[PDB]
């Protein structure tokens, strides 16, 4: 049929996605900046498409309930047609890659150890052999299941404590967890993706590192649902990007040309 | 029945082992892409051969016949079903074959003997006493013919008329290059090969500064065929349970 404004979903995350600061008399795809933001406005020159950014309404990456068996988040909003495409920090796994599409990463990314400065913690072993500071992670998203699933010895001592920790260690949103390494004292340290880490390392008041290796090694891909007639042309496109060095002009625009803690 | 792989001789991707000669079949090889092979067909659940990529080439198009050699011909023109190798993901490439999703990352980086006074290849683009090149046929080499960012299309237009030739057909000449040539030869290849290297005697190259790009391997396959969702699911699969890094740790387990 005639061509269709194709409904993106993605969520806001810093810098992936942010409100502008004068967004309150804004519109549409207006709203917004940030690098997915740019990256949505590169791949829909490229393919040749309008789009509409749309915020995934329950704030969610995207996780499976073992009950219902109904997937929530930006997942679920490609699973059950709520939206055509998400363009978002959207780690590619397994268990997403059976019910969605990715396109070839545009970004990489590990498990890292986000900690308040002067943390006695250099490593996930170091989390796995001591109580006094307590780790978590972000509730719907893939670190969690990471853990959930994994059968590494240290990942699986750190999943039993996770599990059962009260008061609860898990996080709704980035944000949270950030907020709670930074006013408890050096007593939380928080497992994110290395992006999200080297990012809020860069961001005021500077009160925060990453430390250790990466956890693990993966990446963030463009997902589209099974099927779609869009998957090909986006792939190509995020290949193209890669290629001409645009996808790290925007990470150097968004993580560090505007950092708050010095050159 | 049998799936047919094509594959390269790559260190410590594929070599050949010790006595190879009594040996036969897929029992000739070891290395990280043999292995990583038998835990794809596992998942899979397919028997398949081992082949030697016949030109020993990686992949490149001509460019006047626009006939595609090395291991990604042998996928176009139907001569093998699946490429296990450190064969890199690339737009061209997508455009004809298929690709999982990556096992391995890499960057393209810059090879010197060590106590060369180069540290980036802003260095290297703007002197002349010391020469470098790449691979023949490779993804390096279609990278800087191709690309538009300054600094690496003033490298291009020197490569591509230096006298005597700075490309190479094999890594190894690539890097007995870089040792024999007493620091007036730097070699640019995937960090990857790279890394082990350095872990090699005589130990005297290193790596210099970051690298030039970012990219993946990828396991091959020719368009549409009925292997590519199973193979992607089980690279995701590996991965995701730690054994790709465990083969990464082996194959380039620490001479230096
Ligand atoms: C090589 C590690 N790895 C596993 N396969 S993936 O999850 O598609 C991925 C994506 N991006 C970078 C790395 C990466
Ligand atoms: C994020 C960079 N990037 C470009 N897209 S790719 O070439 O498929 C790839 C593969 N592996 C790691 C990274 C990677
Ligand atoms: N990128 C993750 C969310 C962040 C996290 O889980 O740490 C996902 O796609 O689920
Ligand atoms: N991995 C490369 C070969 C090595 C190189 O080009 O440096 C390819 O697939 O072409
Ligand atoms: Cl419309
Ligand atoms: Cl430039």
């Amino acid at each position: 049929g005639a061509n269709k404004t194709v409904v993106v979903t993605t969520i806001l995350e810093s810098p992936y996605v942010m409100m502008k600061k004068n967004h309150e008399m804004l519109e549409g795809n207006e709203r917004y900046e940030g690098y997915c933001v740019d990256l949505a406005a590169e791949i829909a020159k490229h393919c040749g498409f309008k789009y509409k950014l749309t915020i995934v309404g329950d704030g969610k990456y995207g996780a499976r309930d073992a009950d219902t068996k109904i997937w929530n988040g930006m997942v679920g909003e490609l699973v059950y047609g709520k939206a055509d495409i998400a363009i978002a920090p959207l780690t590619i796994t397994y268990v997403r890659e059976e019910v969605i599409d990715f396109s070839k990463p545009f970004m990489s990314l590990g498990i890292s150890i986000m900690i308040k400065k002067g943390t006695p913690i250099e490593s996930a072993e170091d989390l796995s052999k001591q109580t006094e500071i307590a780790y978590g992670t972000l509730d719907s998203g893939s670190t969690k299941e990471f853990f959930r699933r994994s059968k590494i010895a240290v990942f699986d001592k750190m999943w039993t404590y996770m599990r059962s920790a009260e008061p609860s260690v898990f996080v709704r949103t980035t944000a949270e967890g950030v907020a709670r390494v930074r006013k408890s004292k050096g007593k939380y340290a928080y497992l994110l993706e290395s992006t999200m880490n080297e990012y809020i390392e860069q961001r005021k008041p500077c009160d925060t590192m990453k430390v250790g290796g990466n956890l693990d090694s993966k990446g963030y891909g463009i997902a589209t649902p099974k099927g779609s007639s869009l998957g090909n042309a986006v792939n190509l496109a995020v290949l193209k990007l890669s290629e001409q060095g645009l996808l790290d002009k925007l990470k150097n625009k968004w993580w560090y040309d505007k950092g708050e803690c010095g050159s």
